[PDB]
């Protein structure tokens, strides 16, 4: 007696395949790269710094699964080339970093052909960051801006990077919490109409349908397995007003994290917040759990509710799926760039958007915080 | 038969008690706090951030013992609500970008800052900021020690205003044994000119001395004040300051109550987030210990050395346990030494057992065979 109709054009302008890593630029990369290492357990996998002949910037690269998480830091110019990422700017660096503190500047994806992304996307009103680049005949890398200071790269491949030296792990086992990819990069805008038409006006994407203080639309690729959400703010308090003012712009809002047991990297992870992990925001009210029962009681045990309630973690679900979600604090000093840590339960073949967003667990943590 | 005769001439200009704290300058001190926390097993204990009501910086406190380590790193200047009010946004950027990670002050506990600040200028010193009092209860100010890193002057009338002290809320707080800073060692291009110029303003009287550089080491009246400063003569100074863009602090020497106990938990979280340590000697410089420290420590003592690259050092009247960790940041610049000192029980005496500057032909020594 209800249905969501769901339309998919694939409107793709160019072939793209998965998310590839995401580039954080830092002040100091080492301390930054250790900190999120241990607090999300991811193993260090290579690196381009001093030690590898790289005089111009420092770049370590922690991975878990088929999750990239790059820490790039300047060096000082008077060690002047022998940079392993061409697209980077001492000039650029400092200015990112100077006006918006630590945060992601690069959201790399993995396309069929670079050089070929580059061109349909600045044919179609993209506004160019860094010219397609051929690395070793091997890999070719191009960046175009995707909103603020955030550029959109473009990986492909002939067959981490030319130029990084693996990085072999001394501890018997290494870390490894049970994150296993990327699953959605989402952004703040001032106004998300200018942004949509932008950012789908070259990339084709098409706008994944969705069954507080800001509006949200998610641009999917054709599989749907690279989602970009956006959101702006909405006035008459909205932290995405409160993510703008200070990040001294549009940026990068949050990093989803997919686990194949957010049960077993919650453990891990609350583990770890006060000896040198991340913080997670505030949990819902018992009430809440006990609401779960009744609307995901066919898909989670009652020993799994009980687990959800142990660890802070919000059930969403829509048409097709379930989504379980938590959310960390700000990764910085700033109130700006957080992490959420999903699973998705569903749509197995398992579809992307599996469940949706969370956009109803803003109700249903509104209605479960009114029983008081 | 040998004897060491030390002079003390006591010449201080201003009373000077002890080492109060470290300040770091970040980019973003949330991860470098965090990092330094965990690696080091330091409580956050104290913050002053935009939670607090400061809009200008993020400073965090870190501490063990009497070991303070505040972390600070400016916010956008769009947003005074300072607790430090020598903070400068255009000095912070500036330093950061030319020096990277590092120290910008070394903190000293005075009786008056004022009085301390003034004696300073008179006598050659180099102002940086002004004496500032804080609340009608603490004053402080600072003067310039080498580079951009700065001498700190604190003084009380009874850790700083605008700071709100955060609770640990943990079974076992962070604790690895480390309880107070010990010395501060900085790197400069010419020796001389700045000894004459730190001890010309503070009145610090040379520590007697029991490979590529040439050191020196100022010390207080008590002598628990000690600013060692290096010059290069291949040498890893000249490295430094190539890398660091000038003159700056080189490593901090760590005062732990038992080393082995914070060796153990230090290597243990070398390669999950915590520091790494530089090569430890080869066997032979163990298996000669017993016929340098055999008195001191036990055989299973030395064994203990052994299981964890600690260095044993010696001179007249004390011996001296150390190691050293990899650089702290991106560049290699500034490290960490932890040590702890055996003997000279009086209650102990600063610099017991020297600096271990023995250990260089005794480190070489070692791997002459083997
Ligand atoms: C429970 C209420 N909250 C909620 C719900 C969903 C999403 C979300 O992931 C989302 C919403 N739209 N799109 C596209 C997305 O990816 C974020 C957040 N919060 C912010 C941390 S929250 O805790 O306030
Ligand atoms: C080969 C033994 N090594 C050694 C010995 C003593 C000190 C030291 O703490 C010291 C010496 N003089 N002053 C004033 C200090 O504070 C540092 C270091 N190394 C670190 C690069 S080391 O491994 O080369
Ligand atoms: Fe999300
Ligand atoms: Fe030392």
């Amino acid at each position: 007696f209800s249905k969501f109709v769901r339309k998919n054009p694939k409107s793709d302008k160019f072939k793209v395949k998965r998310f590839h890593h995401i580039e954080f630029w830092c002040g100091d990369a080492t301390n930054v790269a250790r900190r999120f290492s241990w607090g999300l357990g991811m193993r260090f996998s290579a690196k381009s710094d001093l030690s590898t002949g790289n005089m111009v910037h420092a770049s370590y690269l922690l991975t878990s699964g088929d999750l990239r998480f790059l820490f790039t830091a300047p060096y000082s110019p008077s060690l002047s080339t022998t940079a392993s990422i061409p697209s980077f700017d001492h000039g650029s660096c400092r200015s990112f970093f100077s006006s918006h503190g630590l945060g992601v500047r690069a959201v790399a994806i993995e396309v069929e052909d670079a050089e070929s992304a580059f061109s349909i996307s600045v044919a179609n009103g993209a506004i160019p960051s860094s010219p397609p680049i051929v690395l070793n005949e091997a890999v070719t890398i191009a960046e175009v801006k995707l909103y603020g200071d955030v550029v959109l790269r473009y990986v492909s491949y002939k067959a981490f990077l030319p130029g990084f030296e693996r990085v072999e792990d001394a501890s018997s086992f290494p870390l490894d919490y049970g994150i296993r990819r990327l699953d959605h990069a989402v952004g703040n805008v001032p106004e998300l109409g200018p942004a949509l038409t932008y950012v789908a006006g070259f990339t084709g994407f098409h706008q994944f349908a969705e069954f507080s203080g800001l509006n949200s639309a998610v641009l999917a690729s054709n599989d749907e397995m690279v989602l970009l959400p956006i959101n702006e703010p909405v006035h008459g308090k909205s932290q995405i007003q409160t993510y703008l003012e200070h990040n001294e712009g549009a940026g990068l809002q949050h990093l989803a994290l997919m686990s194949e047991d957010i049960f077993r990297t919650l453990r891990e992870m609350r583990k770890r917040s006060s000896i040198g992990g991340f913080d997670f925001m505030p949990s819902p009210p018992p009430t809440y759990y006990q609401n779960l029962k009744k609307r995901v009681g066919d898909v989670l045990s009652d020993d799994q509710i009980k687990e959800c309630e142990e660890l802070g973690i919000l059930v969403d679900r829509d048409d097709q799926g379930t989504l379980l979600q938590i959310f960390t604090k700000p990764l910085g000093d700033r109130p700006t760039i957080f992490i959420e840590i999903i699973q998705r339960v569903g749509c197995m073949m398992q579809s992307g958007g599996c469940g949706g967003f969370g956009k109803g667990n803003f109700s249903e943590l509104f209605k479960s915080i009114e029983e008081y």
